[PDB]
């Protein structure tokens, strides 16, 4: 909307759609963990069809990532262990 | 250096780090229930290193398209 402060999360994914897509093949969720290239993350490929900017997660960390699950920090092509998260 | 503990669905994963469990089969689990066994490698006196084809920051190809070390996985396509 006004700013990127109002940016939407990406498609949901994983078990019960309890995760959110952090990249085309990362599906994370605070109660879920992160799936990197697994089947649960497959749905995240669908986001590249949407004509609209998304960004999952709230708290920045690592190299342009946001705290994707407990202890993990994901951008759209990596997930590092990161205690900040 | 022996490969690290097996982990994940039907033993077809290797532990790459205390919370990472990858299989060329399954992909990678980072901090999921699948990757919980990888903790247990802290209890074994022998050093390990799963995977074999080297990539990125001191890591090995973990799954199709994925390079992991003991604390990170990165979409990395030489793998």
């Amino acid at each position: 909307a006004m700013s990127d402060l109002e940016l939407r999360q990406c498609l949901p994914c994983g078990p019960g759609g309890k995760g959110r897509c952090f990249g085309p093949s990362i599906c994370c969720g605070d109660e879920l963990g992160c799936f990197v290239g697994t089947a649960e993350a497959l749905r995240c490929q669908e986001e590249n069809y949407l004509p609209s900017p998304c960004q999952s997660g709230q708290k920045p960390c690592g190299s342009g990532g946001r705290c994707a699950a407990a202890g993990i920090c994901c951008n759209d092509e990596s997930c590092v262990t990161e205690p900040e998260c």
